[PDB]
Formats: structure tokens, sequence, C-alpha cells
């Protein structure tokens, strides 16, 4: 699997914390091993981990931007914080695939409300590879696979825009008030 | 992990052939084995209309819902879903993650993204024998067009073999 010149679309996703950076880092250094030309890029210039580790990132303002800092000596292409990116990326990651590079997408799955965030969603849909990972709920000590908001030390409300902290928990501890 | 009373949504995702129903299947046995009520629906073992008709045929009494065929059911599906999940129960679904020519289906995207686990697999490309991660929707043995409305036939491949006319 995986020949020269076929393309592919792998996604890691899970709530904050779920250590989706540090995931993406591990890729970038192994393909830098592999020795294949790779390109990182994040939103508005390094893509750092919680846990430490970081590596050299190109930050850009928007998905188009990608098209122009592209160079098409890279074989693998890599995007963090990917929840932040307009719709437009899903196209623009498909056709990197299509012309027979790898793009690695990490991001958010749900925000802290719990639902669908961004693209993500429908790149879990369009991609080969889905890693669904989880962190660990502060509360319980389960798997965590949401993150919560909070505000002076307590749930925020659905309907609220954006003193505040956030955090990672699992379904049953996870407080969404409406 | 996923304690008594905890409820999750699992869904299983992959293009015609790569085993969707036989997972689904062999899930259903194990949570038999384990001594725990199962309902099974799908869009038409028990055949239903919208999502809206789950909470209908719903037993309190069942542990597992399992859903067949998820990417045809309406967008209220997700919503029903997470509602059975928060209730403390484990929800099962099948479904295509993309349609013939190759965009996201239905309400599949969302799923996934409220599902716990995900687990997207694979057939084999009749094409070349590498993995497949598409479905290919065949006329008279011809690719079908990018616009085509519902001899016709459908097999797995490969992306690169995968061959969508626009
Ligand atoms: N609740 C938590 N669950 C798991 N790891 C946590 C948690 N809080 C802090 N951490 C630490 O933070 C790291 C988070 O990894 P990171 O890649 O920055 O996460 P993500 O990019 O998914 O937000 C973990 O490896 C761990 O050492
Ligand atoms: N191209 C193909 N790739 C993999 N399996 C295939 C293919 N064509 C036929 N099969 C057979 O069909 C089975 C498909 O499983 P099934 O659960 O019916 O698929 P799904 O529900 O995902 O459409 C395989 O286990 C295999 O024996
Ligand atoms: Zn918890
Ligand atoms: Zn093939």
């Amino acid at each position: 699997y995986r020949p020269k010149d076929h393309g592919w679309v792998e996604v890691i996703v899970g709530p904050m914390y779920s250590g989706k950076s540090e995931e993406l880092i591990r890729r970038i250094r192994r393909a830098k091993i592999a020795k294949q030309k790779i390109q990182v890029f994040k939103p508005e210039e390094d893509v750092v981990s919680h846990m430490g580790e970081k590596e050299q990132a190109v930050a850009i303002k928007n998905s188009r931007e990608i098209l122009k800092y592209f160079e098409e000596d890279t074989e693998v292409i890599a995007i963090d914080e990917v929840q932040f990116f307009d719709d437009e990326i899903v196209e623009i990651v498909n056709k990197i695939a299509e012309s027979g590079r790898r793009v690695i997408c990490a991001g958010l799955d749900m925000d802290f409300r719990g639902k669908p965030f961004g693209p993500i969603p429908e790149l879990m849909a369009i991609a080969e590879f889905v890693d669904k990972i989880q962190a660990i709920c502060v509360v319980c000590g389960n798997p965590a696979t949401r993150t919560q908001r909070l505000i002076n030390g307590k749930p925020a409300f659905y309907d609220d825009p954006v003193m505040e902290s956030y955090e990672a928990r699992c379904r049953k501890c996870h407080v969404v008030p409406q």
C-alpha cells in the first residue's frame, strides 16, 4: 500500500489535549527521516504540543494561501489546527492527494458545545485514514472525548459567544447548559 | 472504560464491499453473547423510514442500538443517536462515507465528528488490488458522470483507479 505517486489524506482528530499536535509532529519527523520533503502549515510560526515538542511551520491566514506557499517539490503536506480554516481547505486537500502527495490534517472534531467543528467532519468523510484520539478526563480519569469550556470555573452556556479556561472531559462529565 | 450506563457512539464507514455489514453483524453477535439486549434498524432487524421513527420502536429495555446504511437517513439521525448515547446506551452506526462521485454522503461527516469510535475500513480494488476506498458506479461498464441522477453496477476502487468524469 501507499505506493509512490499515489496520494491520500489522513486525519488526526480529538478534543483539546488529546495529543493531535504531538502525533502530527511525530509523523512530521518520521517523514523527514524517510527523506520526504514536507511543508507544515498552521493558521495565524511553530506547531507546538502541550507536552513539549515543536516543529517549524509556515503560518497562513487562510486555506488559499496553502497553494501559494506550495512547492511542487514537496511530497508531504502537514496542517495543524484545521478546525479554523474555511471549507475550501477540503477541495484543496483533496486536490493535493489526487496529485499523488500525502496530506496530514489535525484538528478538533467538535467545539465546546459538542457540535461538529468546521471542515473536520467533511475531511473525515473523504480521508483514507482517520484516527480519533482521546485525552484523559480531568474529572473522572476515563478517556476524554470532549473539550470543556469554563468561565469563572463554571461551564459556559450553549448560546454563549466568544476568567475562561479549557479542559478535556468524557461524555458523562462534559457539561453544556442550554 | 465504558462502564455500566456510560453511553457512546461508534461508526463503521468505508466504500461498498469494505465489510461494513460483516463488521456490524459481528458486533451484534458479540453483544448477544455478552447478554445485552439489542435493536437493529435500517432505512428499510427492523426496517424503518425516517430517523424520527427510531424513537418510536425504541424499547427502554435495550442496551445496544445498531443502525445500518446510515448515510440514507436525514440529518436528524445525528441528534437521535447522540440522545441515545447520552441516555447511557451504545449506538453502532454503519454507512458509506462518500457517494459514487466521492462526495461526503449525507449525515456521515457529522456522525463521524460526534462519534467516540470511528473505524474507516477498506475493500479491495477490483482494478489493481490495492485497498479500495471509493465506490465506483458503472453504466454499461463505463464510469458514471458527476451529474448522473439515480445496465448499472457498483464496485470498489482505489483513489487512483476511481474514475468520475465531469
Ligand atoms: N486532560 C488531559 N489529557 C491528556 N493529556 C493531557 C491533558 N491535560 C494535559 N495533557 C498533556 O498535554 C499533551 C497534549 O498534546 P497536544 O498535542 O498539545 O494536544 P492537542 O494538539 O490534541 O490539543 C499530552 O501529551 C499530555 O502530556
Ligand atoms: N472488491 C471487493 N473487496 C472486498 N471484498 C469484496 C469485494 N467484492 C466482494 N467482496 C466480498 O464481499 C464482502 C463484503 O462485506 P459487506 O459487509 O457486505 O460489505 P459492505 O456492508 O461494506 O458493503 C467481503 O467480505 C468479500 O468476501
Ligand atoms: Zn469523566
Ligand atoms: Zn486500484
